[PDB]
């Protein structure tokens, strides 16, 4: 005829995704990105991170110099997995605060030892028994010296060790508690006293304790572990009269990255920045909801296991009409874009440059989203095997605490970036709309169906003037006035 | 007249409510609702939850049998409520990591004891006190056993209960501490030594002090309590030479939704899941200011005395003028609507389309906030007697952490969702406007008041027809566009 | 001619801020407002708070009467600032929970102490030390009283102290561990014994540990520091044998606005209500990142080295053209105006209603987030200089914790408020533009470049009439129409 139909609208799918919004719990898009991640490999990766494997060892066995663990001598770490099918085999022991110790190597990353000589005169060192087997032969742990009577005597030690570093030292000691009165003569042969360990700074007095305890490996005695750390310009000053298990040397204590994780996970050659219990997982999207116990660039755990992201706008499936009514199922070109119906026939092209806009101010909000992680090291420990009362309850509430808060984080940053997603898409299909209105002035009217009625012949070549931003009003202005104002 | 005007506008109340947002810390709404629950019902109610009334009881004197508490033996709970007016009648005691027992028993959710055939050989049993009275006779703690010397001898005790059970149990035992030297012979019949109770997984020894402590009761002596958790295939080896207050049997050790609370409000028979120290409040409110302590599924405490969320369109008091310059006080209809005034009359009518889409989407945000309270159980002291020091000072702190992050939490939540429905509701009155524009194409021009002029001749059943969405603008195009551009 | 052009429009400044905001990263602002406190005046500023100098004392060694700290005795702070250079010139000693009795007295604020008379019959008081010089004499702590041996003899002590006071009182008392049996000897005249310290209520138990500990100040010996808290109607028993380093008295426990910090900056004439490690800040920002440890009404502490807050509308730099296309730098009379081009020359007049609307709703958020303070006291420790394990890892966690979750709040509450303000400036420049298209009606048209062409000759009274809202669409109606459809 004499007019024409330049309808505007984007694109639709046949399968959205359901995302939550401010406004709505179920709105579809037309797409979404997940932004926990559910899952892992099931394997630890040995990249970036240096993995000791924890085998049949425990930390404290390893540190203390278990006979299975002699292959754990002088390692070092960045996080060290702990197995659960890990034993003691070696003489019965305990240790008062154990988790401190445990949290104290875990995070000074190391075993390196070096070994000093004590004046241990007057007493025979190098104790051993049928509880620690080492080579087919009695032994005893690696990083400690069992002192016993010389001659029937044990004379009162008071052994000075003067640090002389410019690090601090790590001195693990122990205490020896027979299992009767006859095994407190044999070894040491005088009534139990005291062993006093002190610096400068801190003083521990332990006291033995005789008698019987259930057999553990046949051993019906315990050795109590006790540390001590001796600043530089300090001195380490032993007094013993019996019961003591001395130290061979020190432990050197670092700052660092490094920390422990129990996890009975394989151990692979794959590159993973972040590690838990699980295996090591995907670092891109935000959050994670496979283990709240983590290391490395990890996300941080929420309690949601799903979160998606609209990374696109509304999906509304299915004369020509536009955004108002419909999204168009059939464009594919871009997101936004026109239809048209003119004198040669009907057409569509997609508007690629609004397609673009929307897009890159989707991409910046992933960008900001979407990579950045939250590294973390040594942190409290999350499960626990005892029931050990008010401290366990706090790092238990702490831990509680914070991940309902991540989660309310995360449910509120998730909806409120999909109702500003779809407010973009949305503003852009308006912009567009009113970029056409605008340009088009008196020659065309608003059908209130996302559509223009053009009041001028308009061919294909007008149309894609239109489109580009270059049609000119003033060239149709007369006919467009006598077909829209009928004289 | 040749001519009518249409107006568009919304309700208005004579009393509205002040609200929060963004953009104004005091904007007028015609409704809003309370987030925060500042008042309890003064009463704890026995349902859902298993409540338990301590009476003059507290936790511990139940779980040692002081004799006022034999009413809560083999007893289960899922909150026991201890009252301020609670005291100990029996031997005074004293319990080192109190709080940590408390808490343990408390998590445990149960009183349930087991009788063991211990082997107390060469020892008299059941010894009393006149401090514990029992059916007007001297007794002691029916949990506990206080073993004296048999015909002025006490023998070293050796005594094993193998755990042959398939759950952990708990043996509280404690140790007796004489207030002089006489007590020490007349009970013992000897010197004191030490009492060490012991499993394969760990090991606890305490000494008998004695000396006189202040008179509780006319009791110058005291009992330490302690206690020990044996494991499924661990033995619980007791040994001792004389001070041993030793069990009788065993508590079983449960995990589950349980814990303690002192309050003393009263108990009566209502049901609600969430319980505080000042009685049990309503659970529908997201946030509450009533007590930090809770148990069940409460609100989240805040600082907050009031936090309103709008449930209306901004109140803007009062030929016609629309929502630009003012609400309409006479509207009942609805929220949103039209006042004409044509060749017949005045009038109005709602449009209750656009009403209960703003409705509509108010429920959604009430949904989303009313009735999605999270549940917790056993936590943390939040309230302290005593000036305990560093780990007090963190338990403070970490509660104030969350009550400020939270209280963050509640204040912009509410101020994001009273200015996101404010530009709902204001979208709504544009959106309808827009229809009504677009409806009526060249045929009305927008007043800048809210109204349209409408340039064609209207009668009731042609408005109608504009609020129904039925208007066809083609058979009134000639009129308008003569009457619009006449010259 | 016959028709005018009448822009709208905002302003523009040669070089602007860059913000971020939901939408993007760097968005470019005519103004911008620093939220975060990055740098202190060097100085502790002398009030509102009352400041203790520690000097060169501990609060600890004040609680003790260490000789450097007489000039603390009895003193009240409602802050006590440690310095890092204290150190001890008296007898060695430890505290088996230092941290606990530190935060303890600092969160009391006093060291008020009320001497009492005990019945300490039998032995020898006011003991003494050449490690502790009080006035080139042989000393020992003002607040405690070390009892020796009398002929010889050290009797058994049961002393009895009730409690008829209506507060709590804090006794203060220690334990010997002499470094040989001969000083065990020489002092209290017998080996080993214990020392209970109870009330009703709890007993605490210690027992003397002989032997040799490296010197300290050349003493090879140890005082192990304990306290007892003692509440109305209780009563303190001391049942000692030896090795009791007496209470002279008590401490008042009170509650209050107290704490403890750690700092070396000195203590000026300065008034502000926020301490820092770093000195006071002020506390006008809601957000700081001098320190994580603070003091009184301070900001809360952010990982962000800067955040900044938009205090004005989007920079666009800049025939004539309204704000679709350009801003304009050549207005410095308001934030939006109008433009026009009539046949008498040109000319330009701000808005001074919108702009001030923009100015009061940013004004407003200002409000809502500058001078608002959180005021806290005491807190926990946030610096350690020792590796104590699973306690100290769980303050540091909660620390962490509280930090990275302020940070988030801080980021994610600029960006929405530097968005919302981009939103606000934009809504002022379309109503300004809605509000101009209503009142010239069918007299103009959007040209799409934010003016409107008008179809009848404007007069710069037409166009003053239509900023301030005077004009009469229907005057020059006839001329319009027929300029614009004809
Ligand atoms: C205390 O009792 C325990 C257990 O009843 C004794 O330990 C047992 O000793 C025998 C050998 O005498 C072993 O065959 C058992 O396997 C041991 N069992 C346990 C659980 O240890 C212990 O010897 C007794 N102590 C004294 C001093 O008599
Ligand atoms: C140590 O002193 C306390 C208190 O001075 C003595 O306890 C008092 O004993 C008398 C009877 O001897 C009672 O009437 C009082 O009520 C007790 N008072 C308190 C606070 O317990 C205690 O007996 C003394 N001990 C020794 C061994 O002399
Ligand atoms: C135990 O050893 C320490 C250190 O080897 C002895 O302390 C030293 O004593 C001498 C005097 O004899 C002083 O000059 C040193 O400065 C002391 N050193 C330290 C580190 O304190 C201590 O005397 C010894 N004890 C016994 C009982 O022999
Ligand atoms: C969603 O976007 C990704 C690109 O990020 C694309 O590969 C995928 O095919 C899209 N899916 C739909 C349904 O549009
Ligand atoms: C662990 O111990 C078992 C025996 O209990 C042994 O068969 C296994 O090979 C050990 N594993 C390692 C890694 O040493
Ligand atoms: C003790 O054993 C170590 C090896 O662990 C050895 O170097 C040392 O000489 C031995 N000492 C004695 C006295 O046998
Ligand atoms: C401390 O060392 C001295 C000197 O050898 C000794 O006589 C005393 O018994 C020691 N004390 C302890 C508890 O080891
Ligand atoms: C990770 O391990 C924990 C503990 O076994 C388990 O509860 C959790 O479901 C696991 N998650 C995945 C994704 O395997
Ligand atoms: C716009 O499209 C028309 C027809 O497709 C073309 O002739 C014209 O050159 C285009 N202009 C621009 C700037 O792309
Ligand atoms: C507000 O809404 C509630 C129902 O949600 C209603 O009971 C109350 O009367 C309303 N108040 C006003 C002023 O509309
Ligand atoms: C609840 O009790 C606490 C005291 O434990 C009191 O401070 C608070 O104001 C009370 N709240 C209500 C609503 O009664
Ligand atoms: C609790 O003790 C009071 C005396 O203090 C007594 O009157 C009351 O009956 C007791 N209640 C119970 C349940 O034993
Ligand atoms: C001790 O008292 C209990 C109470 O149940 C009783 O069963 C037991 O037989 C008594 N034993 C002796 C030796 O009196
Ligand atoms: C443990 O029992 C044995 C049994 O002979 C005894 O010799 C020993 O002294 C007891 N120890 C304690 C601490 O009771
Ligand atoms: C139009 O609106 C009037 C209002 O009273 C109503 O009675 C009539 O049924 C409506 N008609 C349609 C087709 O909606
Ligand atoms: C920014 O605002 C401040 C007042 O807060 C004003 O003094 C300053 O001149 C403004 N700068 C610009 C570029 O508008
Ligand atoms: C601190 O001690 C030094 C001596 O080491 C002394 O010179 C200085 O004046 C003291 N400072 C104060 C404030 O007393
Ligand atoms: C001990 O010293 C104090 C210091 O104030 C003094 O008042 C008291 O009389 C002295 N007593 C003896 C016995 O020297
Ligand atoms: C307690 O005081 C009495 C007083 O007769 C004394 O005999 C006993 O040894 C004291 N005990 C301690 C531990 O001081
Ligand atoms: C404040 O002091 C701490 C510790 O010395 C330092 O790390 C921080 O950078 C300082 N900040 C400022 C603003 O001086
Ligand atoms: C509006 O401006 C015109 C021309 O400047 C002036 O004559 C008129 O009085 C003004 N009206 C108001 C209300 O300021």
């Amino acid at each position: 005829n004499s007019t024409a139909t330049l309808c505007l609208g984007h694109h639709a799918v046949p399968n959205g995704t359901i995302v939550k919004t401010i406004t709505n719990d179920q709105i579809e898009v037309t797409n979404a990105t997940e932004l926990v991640q559910s899952s892992s490999t099931g394997e630890i990766c040995d990249s970036p991170h240096q993995i000791l494997d924890g085998k049949n060892c425990t930390l404290i066995d390893a540190l203390l110099g278990d006979p299975q663990c002699d292959g754990f001598q002088n390692k070092k770490w960045d996080l060290f997995v702990e197995r659960s099918k890990a034993y003691s085999n070696c003489f019965p022991y305990d240790v008062p605060d154990y988790a401190s110790l445990r949290s104290l190597v875990a995070s000074s990353g190391t075993l390196e030892f070096n070994n000093e000589s004590f004046n241990w005169t007057g007493v025979t060192q190098n104790g051993t028994s049928s509880a620690c087997i080492r080579r087919s032969k009695n032994s005893f742990f690696s990083r400690l010296n069992w002192l016993t009577h010389l001659n029937f005597k044990y004379p009162a030690l008071n052994v000075t060790m003067p640090n002389n570093e410019q690090f601090d030292k790590l001195y693990i000691w122990g205490v020896h508690h027979p299992g009767t009165d006859k095994d407190q003569i044999f070894l040491y042969a005088q009534a139990s006293g005291r062993i006093t360990v002190s610096t400068k700074r801190s003083q521990q007095t332990v006291s033995p304790n005789i008698g019987s305890r259930p057999r553990v490996r046949n051993i019906p005695s315990r050795i109590s572990i006790y540390w001590t750390i001796v600043k530089p310009g300090d001195i380490l000053l032993i007094n013993s009269t019996g019961n003591l298990i001395a130290p061979r040397g020190y432990f050197k204590i670092r700052s660092g990255k490094s920390s422990i994780m129990r996890s009975d996970a394989p151990i692979g050659k794959c590159n993973s920045e972040c590690i838990t219990p699980n295996g090591s997982i995907p670092n891109d999207k935000p959050f994670q909801n496979v283990n709240r116990i983590t290391y490395g660039a990890c996300p941080r755990y929420v309690k949601q296991n799903t979160l998606k992201l609209a990374t696109g706008m509304r999906n509304v499936p299915e004369a020509i009409a536009g955004f108002i009514e419909n999204g168009w199922e059939g464009m594919v070109d871009g997101w936004y874009g026109f239809r048209h119906q003119n004198s040669e026939g009907r057409g569509q092209a997609a508007d690629l440059k609004s397609t673009q806009a929307a897009i890159d101010q989707i991409n910046g909000k992933l960008n900001r989203l979407i990579g950045k992680t939250n590294e973390k090291f040594h942190q409290i420990e999350k499960e626990f095997s005892e029931v050990e009362g008010r401290i366990q309850d706090l790092e238990k509430y702490v831990e509680d605490t914070k991940i309902d808060l991540w989660s309310y984080n995360a449910e509120l940053l998730v909806a409120l970036e999909n109702q500003h997603t779809i407010d973009l898409t949305d503003s852009e299909m308006n912009k567009l709309f009113e970029k056409t209105k605008k340009q088009l002035r008196e020659n065309a009217e608003d059908m209130g169906n996302g559509c223009f009625k053009i009041y001028h012949k308009c061919d294909n070549a007008c149309i894609g003037s239109i489109r580009n931003g270059t049609y000119d009003h003033d060239v149709y202005r007369d006919e467009a006035l006598n077909n829209r104002f009928q004289i």
